C-alpha cells in the first residue's frame, strides 16, 4: 500500500475518506 503510491501520485488523506486500498479488498 505505501510503496506504489509514494512513487507515482501521493495521495493518501484524500483516499482514505472516498474510496482507497482498504475498500477494494471488501468486494473480494
Amino acid at each position: 500500500a505505501n510503496t506504489w503510491r509514494a512513487f507515482d501520485g501521493p495521495g493518501a488523506h484524500r483516499a482514505l475518506s472516498g474510496a482507497p486500498i482498504s475498500f477494494i479488498h471488501l468486494l473480494s
